[PDB]
């Protein structure tokens, strides 16, 4: 059993002690994103806006790993207002077509930083 | 490679999600919600919905090759922390002599309003 | 496929019908612990005094399941109070300073027992 970090410049820093993924032999775990550039720098606009930089996110991330959202197996999604459900996947359903991963979502009770969702999920390498 | 799993005795899927997804010799469920395979919400007691819950994750482990003895982790989300203990003897009645590893958190709030929301890691057969 | 489960005799008895950790040929995955003793205590005092009762408990559950906190693959935590954030934070760093696992953190409404975290986590065999 190997276990390898991964760490990109293309997703925001870590806002706490952990590796924006971590590989163990074939499947890799990633990291909760929030709705924050490369530059860490709070996304403004809508859900939508919110949603697609998560996901871009988890995409970078993905590639650093080597594996793409095709190879997703589950994803988990906290949201800091259940009313935001649509407008996130609707989104979400623009990355995730063809390929449908499992998934979970809730609404919680509040994120880091205030944002409005966070997103992690497991992938196959 | 990664296999969805469509079960079609379960609830249809409220998002782009499949119901399972396969990687290997794991199997990652989506999380299940008190709704009938009609897709009507369940009417009644905590104990009534958790039934309903688990017979779902039932159903989708029975598509994906597995069984309830094969499950690995659970991860339950209630709407209310006070319906913890009756839950709580619902969920003992399909995991007694197989005790998977288990977290349970009480969130904000539910796709569709429901009171909970379980889903699970197995092993296929 | 074997599975195996682990009962940590050190950590917090179960609250509900559930292994401390189980393991699935080289995949340990951890039960949530919170902030109780192995005496079934809730510790009383600030969210570093909880947070390393949490921390220690996760810590015995590896050990007993044959693997240590270096071997910790990703962990997720569960607060009753997005402003304990960074002194939680704060003791998680002292746990895992050379070896960063993946991580995600929510706070939630309430947790089991009224308590202020929860923390799981899913690890490698040695």
């Amino acid at each position: 059993t190997t276990l390898t970090p991964v760490i990109c410049e293309s997703a925001p820093a870590a806002a706490a002690s952990y590796s924006h993924a971590m590989k163990v032999n074939n499947l890799i775990f990633l990291s909760g994103q929030i709705p924050v550039t490369p530059d860490n720098k709070l996304v403004e606009g809508s859900i939508a806006d919110k949603a697609e930089q998560v996901i871009q996110n988890i995409k970078n991330v993905l590639e650093a790993s080597n594996s793409s959202l095709d190879r997703v197996v589950k994803v988990n999604i906290f949201l800091a207002d259940i009313n935001h459900f649509a407008e996130f996947n609707s989104v979400y359903a623009k990355y995730f077509n063809t390929h449908k991963p499992a998934r979970s979502c809730v609404a919680v009770a509040a994120l880091p930083l205030g944002v409005d969702m966070e997103m992690e999920a497991i992938a196959a390498e």
